[PDB]
This record gives C-alpha cells, structure tokens and sequence, in this order.
C-alpha cells in the first residue's frame, strides 16, 4: 500500500493543475 499510497495524490494531483 506504500505505492497507492503516495501515488493516491499524483493520481489526481496532475489532472487538475494540467486539466
């Protein structure tokens, strides 16, 4: 859970600052 964990955040923090 280490990689879902970290990664939970980039998953949506890349499509609301690009779109």
């Amino acid at each position: 859970r280490m990689l879902l964990t970290p990664l939970a955040k980039i998953i949506a923090h890349i499509r609301e600052i690009a779109g």
